[PDB]
């Protein structure tokens, strides 16, 4: 199967892209494998695979560290993602967004079931496993718990049976047979969990997937609009359906290829401890235990040699900028464009942490808008940070066609430069706020709400007659001629590969 | 004479430092040399020195670019700056900011008067040049005027005679005997300029000297305090008198190595056009013409060989950052720290575009001050923002002792997640504003007035209790042995120098 179809041939492709290190020697789960993965993170080194992991029994399990992080090149900087979606390794964050936004108008591909697959090669029912036997990584220092769940896909689906939802969130072991985890709104886990808690009469049926296909985690990972399968939005993207399984114990359906299921239940009624955990924004507050949603696990199965991936998140880069960041920009887009806003492209600088988006205006429909900064922001503002693609964005900066946005020293110049500091800003305190921020959940206002501004980096006229500037570059600030002369004599007059 | 104190033997320490090079073919000042120039500054390249001017006659003259910009290397980045003070290469921005206010609390080391030197080797009266057939650059494809000065030191002195101030200020050739230039509130040559006007006996003997010594013309771009006069500064910071000789045509005097002298007056009554120019924000507005000051030249002495250094400045990174930014935080955190604030650091990020100034706060400090956000936020714009030392800076980030300001990449980490948008930030509307700002002068608001910001990165309990985080980061969420073995065992396990 395909590498953006079947985990274990991403991880050969990896391989083949001279993208893995394979460590065949003895690690600990408790901490040196999240160290090591954290190193590469931090490095845009290659991806580590840990074939000897301390604790690994009857074939539980391998881990892969960093799948979704940076190559150090630019040329194949975002290689690892367009590996999860069959995309020459050169492919630009725009390519990507592009065809994770491509199913959006299509019709959906539904799923296929098939009888079996490998992740029926091996089971474990209730009395064979103990989930704080298995080598689950201390991704943390100061982590309230070990995160088993960092990569893999949580699969519920509504009580009516008409929407069933992919989805990440963290998830870490409570008990031999129990997780906890985060569950809140306004994610679909939590939309569909308030569904079953309504009705009131059982717990929800439960499947985590690890290791699933690469094209469904990066899915898993977009907030696709409420009541969207995402299996069927992965098949339209990738142009096939995707196999999947029943679940022994329930009737949900996984990937026939994940390389570990958990079958169970998430509960409508109990929670415990959950985290603190090392997250997205670079921190972990030491003893920041809150009650978490409670998941009961009932069976485990898994292919031979299951191999878990595992993101080591926290400062750049990784999944939780990569994907997290970039996904809600390419939804935030596409969002602004069907609200009639004419945004051509969206991002969010890693530089910001992924809490900014910064949305390229066309600034031809612009004029023809005949409108102001005020009303813009404003109304920007409230589509976005009004819907749940806007969740974990806490400032959005307009820019001009000039300014690509996937270059963050670009929108770093344009903020600092456009953008008069009050004036040019609205800022949102009546919106849902993203408590994991530091300045929301540890600052000094409330939690869930507010926190949230549109800085206008857009020039007073490119709302009237057009940009009445040139940059003071080398680009801009000298005819063509004499640039290329420039160039073409820069190495004989003594001065300083594009893959590398 | 030492580097520090004689800018021909600076450029031989660029030589000798594999630091520069050397172009001997003709290249012509109308546009080439500066976009030569600007792309080193956007590359971090070697400073070029064009021995081969097409116009230069009668020595008049060679042009170095780039004299204070970057060089590639991180282990001595900031080496050419390092060169201007007698400071090792690979100096840190620290040391070099720690020289520059080493004089503030000294006894000012006054010049000596010597009868000669080399900035007498070569003499043009009032009959012999002609401003407009020198061969003076156009350094932006749209500028106003062939901008002379762009890192020369002008010369002026208070009425009463006790103050003599050094500073740069652009200027560019309005006709064979005149210059045109910024002369604005609050700069010193402007506070000097209008002492003179209220006399409004005459017009102000001034002098414009190029190629200084490259100790002077570092403190010729830091505002250090009003009535210092910046030679006795220079003196004091480089442990030595410096020698200057008087003008022919006036009493004021200029460093005896100076490459080039332009001696005459600034006038208390006359303006020509002036701009627009390609400036440190990065920009240019072609056709904004203003009326400046404006400059009449009696007489030009200079060297043999004489070289005029230029600045080819805009996007990142040149002379405007590196030195404007970098001076003015220095300032700025002596300010604080004679104001009992409890600033340890400041630097202005190249990322803001040299418009912000992140500040160190020393946490135990503030902790004992018992205080609280909104109070010490507002304490700290008013004493900066009310500041001649502030002007160029329209957003202050207060950040803890965790964070290396030096390190834009950490600012913009802090600030991105510590600083909640509005609740954590205080604007000041009656400051003076930089004009130069593109939201500023081109902006929705007063030109020179507000848009200004102190932003709060401190995390609530570093004002009560301590920092009560860890980073998720390598450093920080592993502990020491752990952390010495993955370095030990990095390239054994197959993952990837200082100077490079
Ligand atoms: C890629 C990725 C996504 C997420 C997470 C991680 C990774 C690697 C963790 C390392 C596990 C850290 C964690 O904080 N985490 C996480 C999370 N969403 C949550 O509700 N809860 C979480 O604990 N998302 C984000 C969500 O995956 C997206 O917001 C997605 O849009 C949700 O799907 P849906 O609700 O739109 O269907
Ligand atoms: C290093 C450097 C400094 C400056 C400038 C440049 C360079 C390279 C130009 C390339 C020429 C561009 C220009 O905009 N420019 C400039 C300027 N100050 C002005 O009032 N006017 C100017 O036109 N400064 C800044 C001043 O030099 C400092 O603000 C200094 O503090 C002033 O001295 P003082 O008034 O404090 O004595
Ligand atoms: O645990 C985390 O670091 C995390 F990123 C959680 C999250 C992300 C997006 C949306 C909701 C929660
Ligand atoms: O012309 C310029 O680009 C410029 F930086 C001017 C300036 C800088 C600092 C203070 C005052 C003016
Ligand atoms: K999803
Ligand atoms: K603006
Ligand atoms: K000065
Ligand atoms: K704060
Ligand atoms: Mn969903
Ligand atoms: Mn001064």
């Amino acid at each position: 199967q395909p590498a953006h179809l079947c985990f274990r041939s991403f991880v050969e492709a990896l391989k083949v892209d001279n993208d893995l290190v394979e460590i065949n020697t003895p690690i600990d789960p408790n901490l040196e494998a999240a160290a090591i993965t954290r190193r590469v993170c931090e490095t845009n080194d290659k991806a580590p695979l840990f074939n000897n992991l301390i604790g690994m029994k009857n074939g539980l399990f391998r881990i892969l560290g960093a799948p979704g992080s940076l190559r150090k090149s630019s040329a194949d900087r975002y290689g690892r993602l367009a590996r999860h979606l069959a995309l020459p390794p050169t492919a630009s964050m725009r390519e990507i967004l592009d065809k994770m936004l491509s199913a959006s108008d299509m019709p959906p591909i539904p799923p296929t079931i098939v009888p079996t697959g490998p992740c029926k090669e091996n089971s474990l029912d209730d009395s064979e496993f103990d989930l704080t036997e298995l080598p689950v990584p201390l991704i943390h220092k100061s982590d309230g718990g070990k995160y088993i769940q960092t990569y893999g896909m949580h699969i519920v689906q509504s009580p009516d049976g008409t929407w069933t939802n992919w989805s990440i969130a963290r998830a870490m072991v409570h008990d031999k047979n129990h997780l906890t985890g985060l569950v809140i709104p306004p994610q679909h886990i939590w939309q569909i969990h308030q569904m079953w808690k309504k009705e009131g009469r059982s717990d929800v049926p439960w499947a985590l997937a690890f290791g699933v296909p690469p094209a469904a985690i990066m899915a898993s990972s977009m907030p696709i609009p409420d009541g969207v399968t995402e299996a069927g939005y992965v098949g339209a993207m990738t142009g096939s359906s995707l196999e999947l399984v029943k679940c022994d114990t329930n009737d949900l359906y996984v990937p026939a290829t994940s390389e570990i299921v958990l079958e169970g239940t998430l509960s409508i009624s109990e929670t415990g401890p959950e985290g603190p955990f090392g997250e997205m924004h670079g921190y972990i507050f030491p003893g920041d235990t809150h009650l978490g949603a409670k998941y009961k696990v009932n069976r485990i199965t898994y292919r031979n040699n299951a191999i878990m991936p595992m993101s080591s998140c926290g400062r750049l880069t990784d999944e939780t900028h990569t994907m997290i960041g970039s996904l809600a920009a390419a939804e935030i887009r596409k969002l602004c464009q069907q609200n009639d806003l004419p945004i051509t492209d969206a991002f969010a600088p890693f530089e910001s942490q992924v809490t900014w988006v910064a949305l390229r205006v066309d600034t031809e429909k612009l004029r023809a808008m005949k409108t102001t900064s005020e009303g813009f922001r404003k109304r920007v503002g409230d589509v976005v940070f009004n819907h749940k693609a806007g969740y974990t964005i806490h400032r959005l900066v307009l820019v001009g066609d000039d300014i690509d946005v996937y270059e963050g020293k670009d929108v770093l110049w344009a903020f600092s430069t456009r953008c008069r500091p009050g004036m040019d800003e609205t800022l949102f305190e009546d919106v849902r706020g993203f408590p994991l921020i530091p300045y929301m959940g540890h600052g000094n206002g409330p939690a869930h709400r507010g926190g949230k501004v549109v800085s206008d980096a857009l020039m007073p006229t490119e709302y009237t007659t057009g940009r009445n500037w040139e940059a003071a570059d080398f680009n801009q600030s000298y005819p063509e001629d004499l640039k290329q002369k420039v160039l073409d004599n820069w190495t004989k007059m003594g001065f300083s590969h594009h893959h590398h």
